[PDB]
């Protein structure tokens, strides 16, 4: 019982906490006592489901008011007060790497954890090594070690914190660790996981995507009402449109989207976040749902009436769509979303990217029409999703087990 103790230091915000909680549950399944180290003032952000999951899952609260100097102090006292067994390792979100030196002084091996895909980290590193910053228009710079379709164009240099060609933040965040765990699986990003391993010279394992277990609030409509609507449309006829909660297109571009949906004959669900497309809901009758508030994204993506996903290509949305075989129409806005869009459209070939500044109504009608009619990407998306039906991907299960073998020798 309890082969060892493994600590985990999550990052709170941007969707880093839940992946970490899922990684805790998966690690504990290998007979490890996993402890999540958090600031006390955020204790409420952890559901009772995690605390009472099992006797191998624990939460330690470091007393913090509400910068992170108090954290480091409390982590120091916590490690020094422990009377248990020396922990086998600590898993630190790369965004919490400032605390690495504390666990190094206590002689605890440090494992880095990235909650996003490997493609964005790998392409970011490659762009920096290929000095894409000095690219000229019309030039195309392939990244050695990565697929040719990921080659950088001068247009890629514009992405609405570190820009293309700059040293990505993960390099120094991972420096000092003995291994790197990424929230992905070989089925999704094999070539980029390997690239990450070859450049860092550390073992890199894909132990995700760490999605809610169901994968295997205020709103315009209710869950049952949305399903009712989906049940009334033909198979794979609905395009789900959502830019998440962080960022979105310009107001001018949103109007173009509105005009496109009004002219087209395609059923759609358009989720909007605090703009409003007035009165699109009236003009289109029941061909479209304009959901204000939050929408049941997992229900929508898993419904057989959903045949496309217009997404900003954030990693979580991308992984959910891939796991359900819903092709993506990529409208990336910021950060890693651009490399995620390249992944689906050019590497995995399970989607397309909006093309042809600012996108016009015609560009949006063309892109929605091309995606929903593309039988190749639909067949490819469904084929790839078969690896995600029946349970956690086998690659992630073996990868995590390979990691457990590594940190225990």
């Amino acid at each position: 019982k309890a082969t060892g103790e493994i600590f985990v230091v999550p990052f709170f915000g941007q969707g880093h906490l839940f992946p970490a909680m899922e990684l805790c549950k998966n690690i504990s399944a290998h007979n490890y006592n996993v402890t999540l180290i958090i600031p006390s003032h955020l204790s409420s952000s952890i559901p009772s489901t995690f605390s009472n999951h099992s006797s191998f899952i624990h939460v330690t609260e470091i007393s913090v008011a509400a910068q992170n100097l108090q954290m480091g102090k409390g982590i120091k006292s916590f490690l020094s007060a422990r009377s248990g067994t020396r922990p086998t390792c600590v898993v630190i979100d790369v965004m919490m790497s400032w605390s690495k030196e504390i666990f190094v002084d206590h002689e605890i091996p440090v494992v880095s954890f990235s909650t996003s895909g490997a493609t964005a980290s790998a392409v970011g590193y490659g762009m920096w090594k290929a000095e894409v910053g000095n690219m000229k228009p019309g030039e195309i710079r392939e990244i050695p070690g990565l697929p040719k379709e990921m080659a950088v164009t001068f247009a890629d240099l514009s992405r609405g914190s570190p820009g293309p060609g700059q040293k990505p933040r993960w390099v120094d965040e991972v420096d000092g660790s003995i291994a790197l765990l990424i929230n992905t699986c070989d089925d999704l990003e094999h070539v980029f996981i390997n690239y990450m391993a070859e450049q860092t010279k550390l073992p890199v394992w894909g132990v995700g995507p760490l999605l809610p277990e169901q994968f295997w609030h205020k709103s315009n409509y209710t869950e049952d009402e949305v399903v009712q609507w989906l049940e009334s449309k033909p198979r794979e006829s609905v395009i789900y449109i959502s830019f998440g909660s962080e960022v979105g297109p310009t107001i001018e571009e949103y109007k173009e989207l509105a005009k496109a949906l009004e002219e087209s004959d395609q059923p759609f669900i358009w989720v909007i976040q605090p703009y409003y497309p007035d009165g699109l809901d009236v003009t289109v009758g029941n061909r479209g749902l304009i959901i204000t508030g939050w929408a049941p994204q997992l229900l929508i993506l898993s419904h057989p009436s959903t045949g496309g996903f217009l997404s900003h290509c954030g990693w979580n949305s991308t992984a959910e769509a891939i796991g359900r075989g819903v092709p993506i129409l990529g409208w990336p806005i910021r950060g890693d979303q651009f490399d995620n869009a390249k992944l689906v459209a050019y590497h995995l070939k399970i989607g397309h990217v909006m093309s042809r500044g600012k996108f016009t109504k015609d560009d949006i009608t063309s892109g929605i029409e091309k995606l929903m009619k593309d039988e190749k990407v639909h067949k490819q998306a469904k084929e790839l999703s078969k690896e995600f039906e029946g349970g956690f991907p086998v690659s992630s299960v073996k990868a995590l087990g390979a990691f457990v073998e590594f940190i225990s020798q």
